[PDB]
């Protein structure tokens, strides 16, 4: 075994929000030193793209180096299933290294977003955890974030999504807060972003009543 | 490298319950066939014991064999925190190999448990969500399961284990049902088996109203 090469997706979020700029990251370790140089070829569907920028190959603290190639992806593209192909050539190795990487694939399936108030005996407390269902979406690649009377409630979790019966995903999120601000009235969201709604991107509030 | 080990807990629901047999697994792999012969010891607390049954050595597809050695665990002694020792002893390598397992350490903390009956608009539906709040746990090792008027409801999932902000775990249950059922009246029990509980088991049920 000589040089490997890692395919990394963009973010989800960056996928899902036209204002920001998904890229795609090809890297290889094991680099020698003395056959040390590497070219980088990307393809888009098969047709060579020029637009990768190339980081400065750097050194390990073992034997080798490392280098990091960068590509931006379009919106559209990355979500119309394109494949991005990340080809790494050395002298060290017989022949180049391939590498391929596209959204999940497979039918999509919008979520339904579910939101759940606290139960009776949990305001028996001094806190109340507030839920947040997403269910019955396709693919898992998803992000939830809750929101309240405007600002972002950064005191929650969500669970990873776990596969349904029905081969949908759903998770659950839960974001705590004071049981005052809850009898207090106030509006908490969960919003949620996922390829399948529309404008990738919905809310559903939750309020005392 | 030569033979590797690796040393298994037993199941939780094993752990969880006096009527079951938990126990430990202790494997070698890569075992060579010309210094082919080994030596299991096993120590709880640093003390040998003399009652682990090894199986019949078995040869792989590949060059190698494999032999299993199973130690029965007591409840008390697993869930006490003792510490159990498999001593792996060949010609083939230097030293013999040692591996250690216990039971996952940490203050215990008792989960609470919170069914939250159906969204709203999800009573729009041919099917409703049952859900099942289980939080504060410490160590994350647990069991869920749902039943109705006596016997097991099959058509569910749950969530991982998350760890929340307080160092306790969280996870959601989540049980599907026909809508009629929930309407009926029936009675839904959400059941959770963890070490900190009472008898390690306890239950909340769920019912239209
Ligand atoms: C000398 O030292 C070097 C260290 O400098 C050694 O290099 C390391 O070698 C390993 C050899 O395996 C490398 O591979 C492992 O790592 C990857 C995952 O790496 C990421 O996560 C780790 C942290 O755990 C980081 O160290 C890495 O940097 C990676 O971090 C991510 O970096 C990405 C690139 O930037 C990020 O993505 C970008 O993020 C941006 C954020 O600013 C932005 O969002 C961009 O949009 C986005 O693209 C990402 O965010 C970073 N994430 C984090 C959390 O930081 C891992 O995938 C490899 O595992 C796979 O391969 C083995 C091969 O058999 C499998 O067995 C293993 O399970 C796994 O999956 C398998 O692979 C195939 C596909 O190849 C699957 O189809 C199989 O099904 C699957 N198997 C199974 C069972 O399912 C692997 O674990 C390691 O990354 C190297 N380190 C570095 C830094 O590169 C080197 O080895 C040393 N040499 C010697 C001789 O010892
Ligand atoms: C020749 O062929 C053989 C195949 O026959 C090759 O052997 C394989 O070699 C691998 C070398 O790594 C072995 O290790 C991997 O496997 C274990 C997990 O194995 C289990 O799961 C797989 C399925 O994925 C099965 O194949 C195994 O059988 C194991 O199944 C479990 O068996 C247990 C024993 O029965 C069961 O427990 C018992 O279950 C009973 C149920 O009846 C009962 O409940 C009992 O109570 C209970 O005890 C269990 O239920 C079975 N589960 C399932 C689902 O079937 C894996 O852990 C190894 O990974 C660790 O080690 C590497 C080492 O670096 C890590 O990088 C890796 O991440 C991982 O964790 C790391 O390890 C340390 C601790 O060592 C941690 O502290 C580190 O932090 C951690 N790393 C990180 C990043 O966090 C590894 O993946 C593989 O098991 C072998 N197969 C078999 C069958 O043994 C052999 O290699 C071949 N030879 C050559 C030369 O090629
Ligand atoms: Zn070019
Ligand atoms: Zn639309
Ligand atoms: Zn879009
Ligand atoms: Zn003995
Ligand atoms: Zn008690
Ligand atoms: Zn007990």
């Amino acid at each position: 075994g000589g040089p490997s090469v890692f395919l990394f997706p963009p973010k989800p979020k960056d996928t899902l929000m036209i204002s920001r700029t998904p890229e795609v990251t090809c890297v290889v370790v094991d680099v020698s030193h003395e056959d040390p140089e590497v070219k980088f070829n990307w393809y888009v569907d098969g047709v060579e793209v020029h637009n990768a920028k190339t980081k400065p190959r750097e050194e390990q603290y073992n034997s080798t180096y490392r280098v990091v190639s960068v590509l931006t992806v379009l919106h559209q593209d990355w979500l119309n299933g394109k494949e991005y192909k990340c080809k790494v050539s050395n002298k060290a190795l017989p022949a180049p290294i391939e590498k391929t990487i596209s959204k999940a694939k497979g039918q999509p399936r919008e979520p339904q977003v579910y939101t759940l108030p606290p139960s009776r005996d949990e305001l028996t407390k001094n806190q109340v955890s507030l839920t947040c269902l997403v269910k019955g979406f396709y693919p898992s690649d998803i992000a939830v974030e809750w929101e309240s009377n405007g600002q972002p409630e950064n005191n929650y979790k969500t669970t990873p999504p776990v596969l349904d019966s029905d081969g949908s995903f759903f998770l659950y999120s839960k974001l705590t807060v004071d049981k005052s601000r809850w009898q207090q009235g106030n509006v908490f969201s969960c919003s949620v972003m996922h390829e399948a709604l529309h404008n990738h991107y919905t809310q559903k509030s939750l309020s005392l009543s």
